[PDB]
């Protein structure tokens, strides 16, 4: 009756990808939610394994380097991921999810390298208003969570400098193992390298356009065809519309709608294909309390349309029955 | 020029239907509004009746019975709601729809009974994010606004409880007679009787993939082909999205737009069977005064649908000529 | 690579056509943003040409005439912004479009005035939940944004009163060069003129039906079917739902969401024929700081569109090189 039976979950709290503090709280956000209890409810065995530890150098330590802020703070935060990821995918070989909260989105690089660790012929979707494609000498900002991809696409290695603590961050994907939804703001860099390198979008114009329900399997169709591969889903709740999430440190208006967002999430979970899921640019820090609520109720039915959640209901596991209890019913007392 | 040109109106101010303080103030929430006002505007005689004054006994008289909450206040009140919608659409018999502002939606048992007493053939529309279907026994919660729906469906009474007082509760429903709208919280043994009698139904999912244009004219379909049954439009406040009503109970994200709920309503109306519309679930005491302004927004407009109102605008009763005051235009001028 | 490559903006501070103070800030709001900055990173020269100084005459110069308020500040404010924006036009024969910010809606009889005199077979895309087409008589308020169109409409001049001072502003407008899109809260006597006299219009029960990407199709199939024409573009913030822009002076609940208001002005861009956008009744002093932010925010985006921002991306004028830095790759060092 369950795609999937068990889960997984990891906190990430990285903060080293972007300035504004506060997605170091986001896995807290979701574990003060009711998440668990209503994934218990379902049915699904949910196992909390915990938080990784970032790697969090001083500025002496991690000064500058092409640009980039924190790059080795984040070189050795994207190896501790890996690390853990493999672990806990390989333990996992019905699958078995792994439910991933940031934390910044530089956390990717990461979980997306020890998830392609476990399995190699991955694919990629990546839910997002931004690329976070950028190469460190195109970036304006220097902010690691706008270029996680760009240090794991092979199409791109010719524009990454090379620097000795990041030889361990290894490209694992091709660009045509990723594809796009909800993009509306990138840098013209990225929307170049993107279209160079054949990448997969569909931007809030494509939504407009097409409809969700096309989308979604246009980008199906274009990275996991016959669903033979795992799907890592990398959902920037920033993706989401201002209106029901915005609590994020990057906020663009015309975004998915919840229901947009679930439509994604319901699909991809039930392709049976779902390895991974990660949350990344929750911040309980920005906004006031009823904008950091609906930002936690937004991030709920995210996850939990992934793990299989449906919203037109589950049938219970035991049936009751009124007689069973000694009870008189109506029909019963009518005859 | 108008479908209808009279209607009723009448105030059901449950409030021991669920524990939050507060529906109790739903009707004059509307009585407040610019309601009337717009109403009477489009050309329709409105006649308030009042309000219904529900039985609201002291916890000595009314205590726990199979786990409901004030189930003998409930049976007294649904009897006596029946016993002036009954009196009230009776003489109503281009027909007079009956206009019903809640109240928690306990009330509709009695609403929906008095109803069928004038008009044994009608139909019922659901629009809710709520089942509303919980019989006694499975009901975690004890309140009688989840409960409404199965003291009426004539296949559920092997599942109700008898209790005495409860009697002229008489089941006025086939399960062929009831469709739902907007449904995205179901508990488990609702789903399970949903599904068991093959009630019509049309999720948040449904009209993700359907479209709402399509889900009306299925519903409709399922419960009124011909259009020759008289409807009973049941809609809870909380069937919309969170951002649009958030002054409401149990309010669940990932709603019905306003224009979505405002089709359904335009759809209804325009079949010229609108027999009975209610609106359950405003809770003024919730939420912030621009939370409640929002709520009573929605709610005003969703009912002015209802009797009839166009969005597309409506032609003036009088047309008026600049000659007939004695002056000069623009026009008459150039000649 | 540039469908306009130029562009002047225009600031008309009128305050004089409803009574909310507030409007005469809206092109400070927009100069605030920003606008100029994200227009100039997407290659378009942007000239501000200043603001237009509206004609306000006190009460004992401008008294009530057939009910209109202030209505020789609107006649001599008419032909003042009239003057400037046929200059400005005619400065202007790759077309380089006018953005002009308001100000409240009655300076569009100026507006469009000035730019028909340039450019004589122009059509018109009105963007609004209102008609803003009454007749003198026929409104209730007096309010002059709300009659911007009635003395610009060759069909209705017999039901415009006679004033010396208006006879400047000559009629340039027939009822076939327009077309409305968003119209929701229309007055029966503009109900009335509208059908009477064929004018294209989409209300936003037409957006329901139709999706808003027929309904562009049909406007522009309407009024300018080979793109021959001119667009005037005429946009109120109003035409967009009061969730993302609430600070103005008439919102009505149910409207544009801010991607259906952006794929109108894309349309609009794309068609090479953009000629004036305007967008009118932004007041910065209604609602919350976090309300005029949302609407600010709406609007940047919205005008954006017009002259040609893709949420799909665009190209860089020059495309960043790794080698030519001296800077070793990641490629390179592999090899
Ligand atoms: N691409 C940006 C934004 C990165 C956000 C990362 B995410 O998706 O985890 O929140 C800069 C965006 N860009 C800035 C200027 C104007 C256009 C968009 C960058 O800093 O690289
Ligand atoms: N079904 C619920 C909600 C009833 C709301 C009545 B309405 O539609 O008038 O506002 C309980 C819902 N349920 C609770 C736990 C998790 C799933 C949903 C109940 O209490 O029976
Ligand atoms: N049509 C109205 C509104 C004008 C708004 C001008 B705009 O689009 O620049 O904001 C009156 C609307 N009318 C009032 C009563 C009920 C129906 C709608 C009027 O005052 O003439
Ligand atoms: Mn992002
Ligand atoms: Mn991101
Ligand atoms: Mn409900
Ligand atoms: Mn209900
Ligand atoms: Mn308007
Ligand atoms: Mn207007």
């Amino acid at each position: 009756k369950l795609l999937y039976t068990s889960a997984n979950f990891l906190g990430i709290p990285t903060n080293r990808g972007q300035p504004k503090i506060g997605t170091y709280q986001g896995p807290e956000l979701i574990r003060k939610s009711n998440f668990f209890q209503l994934v218990a409810e379902d049915g699904i065995q949910l196992t909390d394994c915990g938080d990784i530890i970032p790697v969090e150098l001083n500025e002496a330590e991690d000064p500058q380097r092409f640009g980039m802020k924190w790059s080795r703070s984040f070189s050795l935060t994207t190896l501790r991921i890996a690390e853990r990821v493999e672990e806990l995918m390989k333990q996992s070989n019905k699958s078995t999810p792994l439910v991933i909260v940031g934390g910044d989105h530089s956390m990717a690089t990461g979980t997306i390298l020890g998830h392609a660790e476990a399995k190699p012929d991955l694919c990629v979707l990546w839910i997002d208003a931004h690329g976070d494609i950028n190469t460190p000498l195109n970036s304006a900002s220097g902010n690691m969570h706008g270029m996680p991809l760009s240090f794991l696409v092979k199409e791109l290695q010719d524009q990454i400098p090379w620097l000795d603590d990041f030889e361990g961050i290894k490209p694992c994907l091709n660009a045509s193992n990723i594809a796009y939804i909800g993009l509306r703001d990138l840098d013209a860099h990225e929307t170049h390298d993107i279209r160079k390198h054949g990448i997969a979008y569909f931007t809030m114009l494509d939504v407009d356009r097409m409809g969700i329900e096309a989308v979604i399997k246009e980008a199906l169709l274009a990275v996991n065809p016959r669903l033979e591969k795992a799907i890592h889903l990398s959902f920037d709740i920033d993706a989401l519309d201002p209106l029901v999430a915005p609590s994020t440190g990057t906020a663009v208006p015309g975004g998915l709608t919840l229901r947009e967002g679930l439509r994604i999430c319901e699909e991809v979970s039930a392709t049976g294909k779902l390895s991974v899921v990660e949350l990344a640019e929750l911040n309980p820090l920005l906004g006031s309390q009823e904008d950091v609520l609906k930002t936690q109720s937004s991030a709920v039915h995210i996850l939990r349309a992934c793990l299989g959640h449906c919203r037109s209901g589950h049938l219970p596991f035991k049936v009751r029955n009124l007689t069973d209890q000694g009870i008189m019913s109506r029909a019963a007392h009518m005859q």
